[PDB]
């Protein structure tokens, strides 16, 4: 059978998101690769390209996402894809202070690293470490980025907002079970959502660089989302 | 000092700090609109610096941090004001009572314009209240660019929740609304960044010092 998004309990929501999680990918094994700007950027581009395929699979499993039209799915992914890659990056890097774990075989320190955003990404990773962000909260945040980033760059909008309310209910439940008071729940929720505005900022600066050097477009993402129908 | 204030006095303080609605200087053009917008922005910025000094907790920061926050937040603060003023004018942006521009006038930017209109429509649909708006504007200033800032942000969160509880929202409705409001700040950020991209201390430092 199929659960509709708005019917899910907090436990069913977490289970759906944990199950949908993509794998941690490795960087290309290429030891003799040269050190240049275009070289490192190439490693990152190749990694991002492969993550994007898993990202589509993940997006299709975020409750409510397939309730939208293909056109609306593409708009949301086009808005969110870099923010999603970045929150993934910051999550992976939490146990490596001062470094970004692009992949288990591509752990970069500050001197190796992108001029403005590296320190921003490190700052974000530190803040999640401080707050002791849990995996269950992380998957909720990532789903929020997907549903929210493109909603006001666009009944059907109402549905997205009701799904977002469901994810918020799920976050609150996790925080209540963790032993936070009503007031602490509200403060921690607020802190997390303000960090999302920083991730948006980082994505914007990231995109500016990418457009000045093509980059994932409406048309690529439309093809990839549609191509999902043909997978195993 | 902010940490000692009640939720009601926070609200009162923020409402008292609010800056005035300014006027723009017959039909328009490109540079006519842009010069009018720049002149208005310049004048709004002076009032914004005076507003920030009255946001409880802001003047306790170092002058270096005050400058950094205002440099980071100024376009977001001008946009959230604009969107707030435009709430009751579907499909138009109320830059000033004498400067109300529809979508097609936006072409005289129309990327940014449509994004602003979408924000205004969202606030309308949510029935954003004045007491909530001033809390959001303060969050924008404090979050733009350090435990003291975090302490005040937690206080503003408490104050938002206090306002919702007083309006009779259930405990569930309280967290849902808080999230709805704070999610809009990601979009205000995005809009500010697109504006800054199109557009590309003395004033700040004089007024703040
Ligand atoms: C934040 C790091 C990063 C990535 C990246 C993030 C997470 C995982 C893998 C890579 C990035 C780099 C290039 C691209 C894609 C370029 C392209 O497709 O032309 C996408 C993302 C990036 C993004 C923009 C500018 C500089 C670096
Ligand atoms: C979104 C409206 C806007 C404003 C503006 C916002 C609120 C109130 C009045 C004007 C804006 C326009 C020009 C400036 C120029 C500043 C400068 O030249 O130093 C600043 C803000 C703008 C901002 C960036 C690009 C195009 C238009």
């Amino acid at each position: 059978g199929s659960h509709m998004a708005l019917s899910l309990t907090a436990d069913q929501m977490v289970s759906a998101l944990l199950d949908a999680e993509p794998p941690i990918l490795y960087s290309e094994y290429d030891p003799t690769r040269p050190f240049s700007e275009a070289s490192m950027m190439g490693l990152l581009t190749n990694l991002a390209d492969r993550e994007l395929v898993h990202m589509i699979n993940w997006a299709k499993r975020v409750p409510g996402f397939v309730d939208l039209t293909l056109h609306d799915q593409v708009h949301l992914l086009e808005s969110a894809w870099l923010e999603i890659l970045m929150i993934g990056l910051v999550w992976r890097s939490m146990e490596h202070p001062g470094k970004l774990l692009f992949a288990p075989n591509l752990l970069l320190d500050r001197n190796q690293g992108m001029v403005e955003i590296f320190d921003m990404l490190l700052a974000t990773s530190s803040r999640f470490r401080m707050m002791n962000l849990q995996g269950e909260e992380f998957v909720c945040l990532k789903s929020i980025i997907l549903l929210n980033s493109g909603v006001y760059t666009f009944e059907e909008k109402d549905h997205i907002h009701r799904v977002l309310d469901k994810i918020t209910d799920t976050l609150i439940h996790l925080m209540a079970k963790a032993g936070l008071t009503l007031q602490q729940q509200h403060q921690r929720l607020a802190q997390l959502l303000l960090i999302l505005s920083h991730i948006r900022h980082m994505s914007n600066k990231g995109m500016e660089h990418l457009y000045s050097m093509v980059v994932p477009s409406y048309d690529l993402l439309l093809e990839m989302l549609d191509a999902h129908r043909l997978h195993a």
